[PDB]
């Protein structure tokens, strides 16, 4: 009995406060750049059941529940190499960076 | 300093509101098949701290913090191979599904 | 695409009640060891942006989102070798015990 059982889908929440980033927006990007600008974005893929990969548009957004959903169902989402990560809330105001998500 | 501190313990929350899937139980079985089926569910042992595993009965309970709970405290569940999950609410709602966990 | 988009940064919440451990405490000690007894702590640093590690004082404190903070600032945390770890709530009732991170 090796594989413990957990809850795989990511969820993201608010970083001075216990709430979900309801309606926020997620920007992936080149390591240690800036995602938000446009030119710094890398190509993000819904990853289907089926093992098939659609491309989508930024940013992801990030539901009431604090998950990735796309078409009102929740999402998984991959990219090829490493990337930075922004969070950012409603408001537009940033909750979070990850410059190198391979790195952490 | 290679061990980065972390949360073992897995969480279970709603997929549309912020909310722990509380007293909800799930469901661990054959890759790719509805777990809900007796017929296609798979063995869950807790695995003590001792490095012991105690097979139990299925399904796993969450309590109101969203964790996995038997006899109530919190455990640690495992299966010897990959396997579909499916996350019912308190009441008898599905929240989610992942049909192999292993690929996800 | 192998690289899958999630959150990183360890979220820490209560184990009856799906809360945050707000103004909580985690202490990092020896694998099978009360960690909260300061003979049986072992080292802990920060991991900065930078690479560079920089040992701190314990217990960890966890801030209102249940997230590990320093002087304010979210940080990521990183130690030596395995170990067992030990969350109190605010209160200094005992919310979570794990006697080996590396086996859970």
């Amino acid at each position: 009995a090796n594989v413990v059982v957990s809850n795989p889908r990511p969820i993201f929440t608010e970083s001075r406060s216990f709430k979900a980033v309801a309606n926020g927006k997620i920007y992936i990007g080149q390591i240690d750049t800036d995602p938000v600008n446009p030119a710094n974005q890398i190509p993000v893929y819904i990853e289907n059941e089926d093992g098939s990969h659609v491309q989508i548009t930024q940013p992801l957004i990030i539901n009431a529940a604090g998950k990735i959903v796309y078409n009102g169902q929740l999402v998984k989402i991959v990219t090829v190499q490493g990337h930075s990560m922004a969070i950012y809330d409603a408001n537009g105001s940033q909750v979070d960076y990850i410059a190198n998500v391979l790195k952490y």
